[PDB]
């Protein structure tokens, strides 16, 4: 475990130090600045029996922050301080993102990047504009994560750097639908290499099929399409720590044929306001407004709020950053489950 480089939110630190000191029930000698001109935060601290522990936190030009706990009297005791605050952090955090997906042109990316500053902790900027390469920077202030997307004009390929947090969710998320198995592929499991395309599409296909059941023929070819790109992907999975990105062909599914089921019943779904000028929320599950709801029969009304609230939960649980692969699969079972239900 390395303590060097880390993003930590600098106006927490001394909140979570004390925090953490607190529920120990450990004593505070000092927080404060460092001696000199060095930048950061020493936290001194210690419990009667044991010697002082120093945790020099330095805070680097890059705006990232190195623990050093290998300092001062008490290590073993400051180690503690330091692990609190290394998990802190988000594991995503320690990875980097920097790959090339083909076949772009700006009016593509442009309602994707617009689609994605309607969340409400995402904004976009147009960072630079030439001939040859259009640089757009997304921006999630709030948790501190931006995410830079080129478009290489004159090749037509679209570059995404940064980490895989909020916003690379976001993007990706509402870029999903366009991309072949191999794009999907990559964004999901962001390796480069995959084996999705080795997949026996017609195995898959059949799967689709059993799950699906009396709804599998009246599934619309774009969500077939999805879908089974989705369980390719999943079924030549590498080992990932975390599975839940390997959803999204589900959730945008459910996207799709909720909009495409409501608009049919004359409620069309229109940006900014999405869906919210549908719902109402009472508890941790959302229901129709009235208006609407009287147009409908019961069961209608429940596989939509159902959809509605399972699309709602999963997405904002993944945006937010809040056996796996069985757990994964449960999660997408549930989903071909509404799927279904939806076509009814």
């Amino acid at each position: 475990r390395s303590y060097k480089n880390l993003n930590l939110v600098r106006a927490n630190i001394e909140t979570e130090s004390r925090q953490f000191i607190e529920n120990k029930n450990y004593s505070i000698q000092s927080i404060g600045p460092m001696p000199g001109s060095r930048a950061g935060l020493r936290v001194v601290f210690t419990r009667p029996g044991v010697n002082l522990a120093t945790v020099d936190i330095f805070y680097n030009g890059d705006g990232s922050t190195t623990i050093q706990y290998l300092t001062g009297a008490n290590r073993s005791l400051g180690q503690e301080l330091a692990d609190h605050l290394f998990e802190t952090i988000n594991p995503a955090e320690f990875e980097q993102v920097n790959m090339v997906l083909q076949g772009f042109v700006e009016t593509s990316v442009l309602p994707v990047l617009e689609l994605s500053a309607d969340e409400s902790h995402i904004e976009f900027r147009e960072h630079s504009r030439n001939a040859h390469t259009v640089v757009w920077k997304i921006i999630s202030t709030s948790y501190q994560d931006e995410l830079t997307v080129s478009l290489h004009i004159t090749t037509g390929k679209l570059q995404i750097q940064g980490r895989p947090l909020s916003c690379y969710r976001v993007f990706t998320f509402n870029l999903a639908a366009l991309l072949d198995l191999q794009g999907l592929e990559k964004v999901l499991i962001r390796q480069e290499d995959g084996k999705a395309n080795i997949v026996q599409q017609e195995v898959a296909r059949t799967y689709l099929q059993t799950v699906m059941a009396d709804a599998y023929p009246h599934l619309h070819v774009t969500a077939e399409k999805l879908l089974v790109s989705g369980l390719c992907v999943k079924l030549a999975a590498p080992d990932l720590p975390d599975y839940c990105m390997l959803l999204y062909p589900e959730l945008r599914t459910i996207e799709g044929v909720l909009k495409s089921k409501m608009s049919g019943l004359g409620m069309p779904v229109q940006q900014p306001a999405g869906f919210g000028t549908y719902f109402d929320k009472p508890a941790a599950h959302y229901i129709l407004k009235p208006q609407f709801a009287a147009t409908l029969r019961p069961e209608q009304i429940n596989i939509i709020s159902t959809a509605y609230t399972f699309f709602n939960v999963e997405r904002h649980s993944l945006f937010h950053m809040e056996s796996d692969m069985a757990r994964l699969m449960g999660k997408a079972t549930r989903a071909w489950g509404i799927i279904k239900d939806l076509y009814i």
